């Protein structure tokens, strides 16, 4: 496939406020989000049918992730503090209290007993999922903390702040393993490890996606085309199909490049203003996206390859 065709199939309407984020559940059945609403929704991934609302925070989330298991969500809110929920009952089993400011990221480890979130506050933090306690803060950057992964076997963790820095910690001592720069360090919005491991995709408001080898420190591909100067934007890997870059964008469409060759491939068209988050489904050929305030819904697009 030169190209994947992916069509609308289904727009999902009932936050109120901007959405935030959108991610498929480990096991295919579920999309989550979360929005400035305060409220996280489940939805279903094939049929997009609304599923239920889960409900707690006191100010706005800006992120939601899954265990692997596919039954506990952990959300990151405004209200400086991490809640772990337990899908199936709605149930707040925890919430994580310490950063001093808006928690803006959030993620599993592969194993799901830990917790990694990342803060206005400027630090990143790991959590025990079971305690609810937080384990380690580190100093990790000179500004707000827009993005926090851990990598394949849980054993690091890659953070990126608006400072222009992405960085590598162990996740056992904390210590910090890496710093990544370039020729220059716009802010950056987004990063993630490439689903191998060996890789990092970095997201920077000039308008601008890095592929980064990490263990070499350096630089291999480059995504452009789209705009990117003002939000945290999410941006994937999608491997099952053929292998593309996935993301938002400000102008309004999903843009899909070719992993490989760096070129569009696909700009999906629907949303009446930023998409800010997009999500992979992990079997199937199916996107999310999930647009800001003056549009405020979510769309599921299927492609035949
Ligand atoms: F060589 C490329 F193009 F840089 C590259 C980058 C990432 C991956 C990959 N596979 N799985 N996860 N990441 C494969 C190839």
């Amino acid at each position: 496939p030169v190209k994947p065709n992916y069509a609308l199939k289904f727009t999902l309407a009932g936050h109120t406020k901007a959405v935030s984020s959108v991610k498929f559940s480990p096991n295919g059945e579920w999309l989550a989000s979360s929005s400035a609403d305060k409220l996280i929704k489940i939805w279903g991934a094939y049929d997009g049918k609304f599923e239920k609302t889960i409900s707690g925070h006191k100010l706005g989330i800006s992120d939601v992730a899954w265990s692997s298991d596919s039954n506990l969500l952990v959300s990151a809110s405004d209200d400086k503090t991490l809640k772990i929920w337990d899908v199936s009952s709605g149930k707040c089993l925890k919430t994580l209290k310490g950063h001093s400011n808006y928690v803006f990221c959030c993620n599993f480890n592969p194993q799901s007993n830990l917790i990694v979130s990342g803060s206005f506050d400027e630090s990143v933090r790991i959590w025990d999922v079971k305690t609810g306690k937080c384990l380690k803060t580190l100093p990790a950057h000179s500004d707000p903390v827009s993005a926090v992964h851990f990598n394949r076997d849980g054993s690091l963790i890659v953070s990126s702040s608006y400072d222009g820095l992405c960085r590598i910690w162990d996740t056992a001592s904390g210590q910090c393993l890496k710093t990544l720069i370039d020729d220059d360090n716009p802010p950056v919005s987004f990063v993630k490890f490439s689903p191998n491991g060996k890789y990092i995709l970095a997201a920077t408001l000039d308008n601008t996606l890095k592929l980064w080898d990490y263990s070499k420190g350096k630089c291999l591909k480059t995504y452009t085309g789209h705009k990117n100067e003002k939000y945290c934007i999410f941006a994937n890997f999608s491997v099952t199909g053929g292998k593309w870059i996935v993301s938002g964008s400000e102008d309004n469409l999903v843009y899909i490049w070719n992993l490989q060759t760096k070129e569009i491939v696909q700009k999906l068209q629907g949303h009446t203003d930023v998409v800010i988050s997009t999500a992979c489904h992990p079997t199937e050929n199916i996107i999310a996206s999930a647009a800001l305030e003056n549009d405020k819904t979510i769309k599921l697009w299927k492609s035949d390859c």
